[PDB]
């Protein structure tokens, strides 16, 4: 109660502690989707994200949705990934002098809150898997984002790419929803 | 710290989140939030503060301030901290959980797009702002690309919005921050 403290589950600490370099976009997203599955198993939401150095593929920090277990509605994957990267690099601005250009790789297009977080973070690129329609058509609300939000990011100098490994990302979302119920199911 | 995400709070804010406070009148609530603004500036933070109160009684639940630079966290806006600390105190991610008294976010200035979203997901049923978006822009702070008619967006989701409460007092503090 004397500070904002969002604990990270073991698999996420593991992810943030082990050096990892993933050059290809598919490799980066593949890893982020692995975190989605691991997070679901760790009582978290079906969302994950990670900040990588854009030009080297070095993983800086990863985050996942810890809203329920962390008793914090702001604990979205993007918020955690961006904040943990900033804490590690010791700056609130990921585009600060001397720092490498950063990229946020996310399992799904950001909700309105994370959309804003991306703009303030300093990352220079956003790479998404599942599309907004995918998540919303599955019961996930992205919230009221501004018109042509992608264009807005582009105007902020933030490059946007979406649909990367979309099929696998959507499969994981539907898999989560298939088990998102109170009635026990051994398959879950 | 390494593992978890840990945003430390300055002395005045730790105190604000532990001392009993019941402020019935909206102006009393905002007056207190503005006091946190000045204290935050003295504590190397941005000129913004916010607090979550029980809407009817005025019982203070939690307070937050802009700790972006000293906390090395761009998401550490006043609103994010206030809503998050309130959720931690009430043991839930949803401030609208059945049984909980209606909550209200009293903030020193209209929210940026990130905090606009945070308010929506928080469970608060009311938002009360002092300084207007234009006042914030007037000292170099960006509200970001918020959707058209953001206030209507909140009202459409069951969140009442009040703006301009003690606006001039809030602006006096914003201008002072800019000058110094
Ligand atoms: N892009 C998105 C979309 C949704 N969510 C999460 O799933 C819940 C319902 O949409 C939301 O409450 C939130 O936990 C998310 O983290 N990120
Ligand atoms: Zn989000
Ligand atoms: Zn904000």
């Amino acid at each position: 109660n004397d500070a904002l403290h969002i604990g990270l589950p073991p698999f996420l600490v593991q992810a943030n502690n082990e050096p990892r370099v993933l050059a290809a976009p598919e490799a980066r997203m593949g890893y982020v989707l692995e975190l989605v599955r691991a997070n679901i198993a760790a009582d978290g939401g079906p969302f994950a994200a990670a900040v990588f150095e854009r030009d080297s593929g070095l993983l800086i920090a990863a985050g996942t949705n810890r809203v329920v277990p962390g008793r914090c509605s702001a604990a979205h994957a993007e918020i955690l990934a961006l904040s943990l990267a900033q804490a590690k690099l010791d700056t609130h601005d990921l585009s600060a002098d001397g720092l490498p250009a950063c990229e946020l790789v996310t399992s799904a297009e950001p909700c309105v809150m994370c959309f804003g977080a991306v703009i303030w973070s300093g990352v220079r690129s956003l790479v998404c898997a599942a599309r907004s329609d995918d998540v919303e058509a599955i019961g996930f609300d992205e919230g009221p984002r501004p018109e042509n939000w992608m264009g807005g990011l582009e105007a902020r100098g933030i490059t946007v790419t979406t649909g990367l490994l979309r099929d696998a990302a959507c499969a994981l979302l539907r898999e989560y929803n298939a088990c998102n119920g109170v009635i026990y199911n051994a398959r879950c």
